[PDB]
């Protein structure tokens, strides 16, 4: 009971349990919450994309709204490379996913006098003009702003707020013209090139997947990445239309709808319907709604995503300070722990390895936040509420994920071990939220790949040949378990863990739960 | 939803869930709480006990405050003959324990003039001597009354009260002699022969286990009986006496202690470790301690037994006014449920059975409201509580029945099929107090007539010889549990059950837990 | 924490709660269930009805299914003499309601032999005429039975069963006539006269209030009557025809309707809506539906009379046996405390206290059970769901009822004090169960004697002035119930109560709430 805050574990109300907290209560080596990492400068060579992987990285994240299609595919390569530099030994190698963020529906500046480097300052008071003529879009300066959305004009009016790089500068439309806007600078600063704009309360009309988009869904398609996060969806329309540009070939392929505008927020629920996962995505969401607003949709889309069995990431400035800095401020390491305490099944960091000088350290420091915040979850209360908000139902692969779930709790295992083709029955476990690891077993890469995206699953990838009796072939990869979990220190011989099994070969025959010692 | 109370079960308030509670909604066709029934001049003939049994007899107890042992040899030979003579339909044959009930110490008073009809009439206000002269033994009448208790002016002091006939006589002792009492009669009415004797706050001084009660548990061993129900036990050196008298040849007889006095209650935790078992003994316990009191006595052992996993019984006028009418009173019928609903694993007839003119009705009764009773409990708090006051142990057997019993609510399955050597595995699974019934399936006929004390539990005698392949030989009994099912309306195929078996012959390897169709 | 089961009360499981029910902890002296006796030849007398008083009666219920309009106001003036006859001590002086029942839509047999104590023998298999000739109304036997239901013909057919005499005799009709019947006896018995007949399942269209009903609800008014207990209410309709007729004269008299036959279960919604209270009426009730079944409307209607915050009586069989035995059986024992632990707000006697032998035994066993039961009650968790199935309203009077709740459960107060005109403020406080006396202070005698309906009121009637100062009165009130708490053992100097009045004189205007020390 001294582990694990297992002390805390069995109060009988959540008052006693934040009471039980303990500081000198140590937790289990395995760390449940996926961590996903942006690809960047900083993180792109093969040394360094190696160590992101011993650091804890499980995903690699391509942001699309830089960078060309001969660059990603380097990155891919690079990351597939490092990979695979692991994979001779099987007990040991950890599945990394590639992630393919979109552009989608952004709104850019222009450069700032021709070059990508200088700079402008824009000083609070000041009149700025907002032109959509092209001859400007090399030309931007502290008098006139070019931008890309044509369309602007259409959509806001006089005493409408801009707002500039990261919601940094504000901007106040003072004058509207037919195609140039004239606006007085609210929080002044110092503006860069290609900055990112935001119209908060504006009904922008860009499409959801523009024919860049197209391009890069399809090019994520030919280079076979698990997943897309899909920028800016704002209702179910959205997602079905990048599932249609994924098309036959991409069916497979998770759909994360990212939300970061009011109307992702409004349709939420018709959104994650049609989507594989959601993406908090923080930064513009805080931009679009009130920043002090945003901690209510995080939870919001946290938990309706926890009782619907869906992932969801929490994204954006975790460690932002890391970015600069070795250690991270108190406010970081307070939303790292929350954001896995409140349910995210990952938790991700920008520009801390895209572009940062601390990489390696902001990985480790979300790794050892998140596996201190697994121990902290209020379990007793969790499993009691899912088990209530969970529907009665005739499908007995359901009944023996929960039965599992249950008998983990009992006997305090090591492990849940379960052998999954398509990686369902691993999410069936996943979606009740045991306190132990789950180690999925299986001979589908991208199943193994995939599997990240849910809080506690540990996919193994086995390279053994098929043994020609189903029952020696099962006992092979349950030994194969028993080996992962003994090398990475999660259980030892005579500790007792969960194994669930079918009763034939192929997806959907998920029915035996044994309770069996570690040989 | 409809069937089964399950509107009921789905409401997150107990308020809600008695609001909830319907008269339209039928149970299903397994009816949980065993029902031990009295065997006596009304019910000991085969003819009668088959018809018993097809009632829902599932017990039979044997009373040693009456009879000799040749009377008890012929109707344990009885309950034999009309037992086996359902044994050649194994689908369909009911084990039938055998109990007896020992005398203990219990007081009696003499025979009125001689004779075993003769009654007299005691009026209130009236002087009547308690006498210990054998000469008077068989000279009873209504100024002295002889009682067997040999140390009575020891252990009463004026102002004792002295109850006789199931406390419906009551005397005050007026004055004490050396070996008499005076007393004055204060509730009067008629007095008849051999009549019970209570001393309520008296240290009465007779053994536990009396040189009596040695030859009847001593006859019950050779009898080869099931359990014992010991009178009077008031500490947990009694149940080690009755242990010992058992010994070796009796080792596996289990032990119910019946609490039927103060200190009885007062040691109850002491008692509750040494025993096998409890049983509510209300007829004595009622006239010992306050009759007010004693719903609290029954709440309190039944919910430490449900909290320690033993089996516990609730006995004594449940039913009374059925000796002599073939309808229960509403307070007969209310007293039935509530005791299903405190947690009751048996419920008992005594004179009902013993003596009425309607023991079919009676069981019969019993057998209808304790399924609509059960379909009434509030599982969803039952089982919450039952999980959260149970240890976190390394007992695999224990985290498999947990596992298949969160399944069974899950799936809301018609069965958990649990095979079973000693009846533990089954023991383990009804600890948990599941909605759906247990078919405990046995080769050992013992373990098929003493799963009988567990709330749900339908032990099934497998008659079939044993396949050389472990793996076939389990088969075979699941399929026999799933022809039981199936032939006694449990469910039918396609329904989905729970099934419980281990991974090797023998007792406490139960490890595996499937979740499978009915064929 | 020894006394009223305050160890239980602070367990945090149900289960626990269970467990630490101790027969040596001794309640508090005041018994907050109502107790309502019916009055007949054993207990018409002054001296008799005095005694009863003294016992524990609340209300006196007249059963008008029995007796002339004479007899009845002899009762109502005898049951006066001896309710006043207190009246000179107002410190002590205990209000007594008159109850009046009707006798609703019954059915009756007619005299056997012409004569009141003669009795035929139906034997089972035997054949048995119904008819309803007026030339047999007087000539019933074992061959012939008359009964006053002229249309029974047109809601009976072949096979349809008939219950005469407390559902005791049963029939099946095997042929059918015009304008008689001809039955077997299924369950035969001594047959008497004038004896009820029940028809479950047929259609009966007698009228809810009869020509007889509506001179009995008039002579009620008349009388001056509390409460009128309306039998075999089906519908809203029957009971606004009730209201109807009590009329303008009657407004204040309170209408329980009686749920005694299937449609009255169905339509319970409706009923109470319409109602001011409710009485499960098992004698009936459970000859109309099955025996087995009525815990569960039992359950049910006491459930949603406490969700709605309206009266409910539990009747009929409570103690039966006492009828004939000067103590009850163990499941009349059971019956009454599990009545008061489901939150019954009365209990009942009818031929206890009518026609038994120990009317006076009775009444003190009801009290003795309902005041261990009402220490017993798991109030952590009753008050916890009574708070929250609570609509948020703008009402200040009822925000002041839960806060006097709340504070009293924090200072374990020795009574909650309310002052009190039309009894709303009292009824207000008892709609939260809690485990505090309520003392109700009025001016009002008819509110002081309908205060009886609610759990936990004990109403007090001051005779003092009132003094011209609003604060001076307010303060002679609260002064009056300090006198009651003190002379009845409730609580004493120095000890801790809640005190409630309002800002004004004038009904609705509860809005302060004191805590204050007993001088
Ligand atoms: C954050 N939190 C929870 C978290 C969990 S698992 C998701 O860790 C389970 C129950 C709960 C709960 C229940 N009640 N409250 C309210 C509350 C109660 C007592 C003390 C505090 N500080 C808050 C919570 O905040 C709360
Ligand atoms: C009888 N009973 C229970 C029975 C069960 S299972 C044993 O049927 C589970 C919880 C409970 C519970 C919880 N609270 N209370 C108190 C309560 C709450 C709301 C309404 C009432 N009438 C009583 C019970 O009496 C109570
Ligand atoms: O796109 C994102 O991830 C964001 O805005 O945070
Ligand atoms: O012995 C018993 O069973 C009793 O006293 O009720
Ligand atoms: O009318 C009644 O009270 C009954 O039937 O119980
Ligand atoms: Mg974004
Ligand atoms: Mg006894
Ligand atoms: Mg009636
Ligand atoms: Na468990
Ligand atoms: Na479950
Ligand atoms: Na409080």
């Amino acid at each position: 009971i001294q582990t694990q805050q297992l002390h805390a574990a069995m109060a009988d109300t959540f008052l006693e349990h934040m009471c039980r907290l303990d500081i000198d209560s140590p937790p289990i080596t395995a760390r449940n919450t996926g961590i996903i990492c942006t690809i960047g400068p900083a993180s792109r060579s093969v040394e360094t994309l190696k160590e992101m992987i011993k650091s804890g990285m499980n995903v690699a994240r391509l942001n699309f709204s830089h960078g060309t299609h001969e660059y990603h595919a380097e990155t891919i390569k690079n990351v597939r490379t490092a990979t695979e530099s692991f994979a001779s030994d099987p007990i040991l190698y950890r599945p990394v996913a590639v992630a393919l963020d979109t552009k989608g529906p952004e709104i850019r500046t222009g450069l700032i006098k021709g070059s990508g480097t200088a700079e402008v300052e824009l000083k609070k008071g000041a009149t700025l003009k907002i032109t959509l003529d092209n001859a400007y879009m090399e030309k931007c300066d502290e008098n006139i702003l070019w931008l890309d959305y044509k369309n602007i004009c259409k959509v806001v009016e006089v005493g409408s707020k801009i707002y500039v790089d990261d919601g940094l500068i504000s901007l106040q439309v003072k004058q509207k013209g037919a195609d140039f806007l004239v606006t007085e600078v609210e929080n002044g600063g110092s503006l860069g090139s290609k900055k990112g704009v935001n119209l908060p309360g504006a009904a922008v009309d860009l499409p959801a997947v523009s024919e860049k988009d197209i391009q890069d869904l399809k090019f994520g398609v030919e280079q076979d990445v698990d997943m897309v996060f899909a920028s800016f969806i704002r209702k179910a329309s959205d997602v079905h239309e990048v599932r249609k540009v994924l098309g036959e070939k991409g069916k497979n392929i998770k759909i994360i709808s990212k939300i970061e505008n009011h109307e992702g927020v409004r349709r939420f629920d018709e959104i994650l319907e049609a989507s594989d996962g959601i993406m908090v995505a923080r930064g513009d969401l805080g931009i679009e709604i009130p920043a002090e607003k945003v901690f209510l949709a995080q939870k919001m889309m946290i938990g309706r995503c926890n009782r619907a069995g869906k992932p969801v990431i929490c994204a954006t400035q975790m460690l932002e300070s890391m970015i600069k800095k070795p250690r991270p401020t108190r406010a970081e390491g307070s939303d790292v722990a929350n954001a896995v305490l409140d349910g995210a099944d990952c938790i991700m960091l920008s520009g801390e390895t895209a572009k940062g000088d601390y990489p390696l350290e902001a990985v480790r420091m979300q790794h050892l936040i998140a596996r201190e915040a697994e121990a902290a979850i209020y379990h007793l209360q969790l499993f009691e509420e899912l088990r209530r908000l969970a529907p009665i139902t005739s499908d007995p692969t359901e009944a023996t994920a929960v039965g599992a779930v249950e008998a983990s709790f009992k006997c305090c295992s090591g492990a849940i071990i379960v052998l999954t083709k398509s990686g369902r029955s691993a999410h069936q476990v996943a979606r009740y939220r045991p306190r132990a690891p789950i180690i999925a077993v299986t001979r589908n890469p991208q199943t193994a790949r995939q599997a990240h995206l849910y809080r506690g699953i540990f996919p193994v990838l086995c390279k053994d040949p098929v043994q020609e009796a189903w029952a020696e072939d099962v006992d092979l990869r349950v030994n194969f378990a028993m080996n992962v979990g003994k090398a990475r220190g999660f259980f030892k011989k005579g500790d007792v863990v969960i194994v669930l099994t079918g009763w034939r070969p192929g997806s959907g025959f998920t029915n035996t739960m044994r309770v069996v010692p570690v040989p």
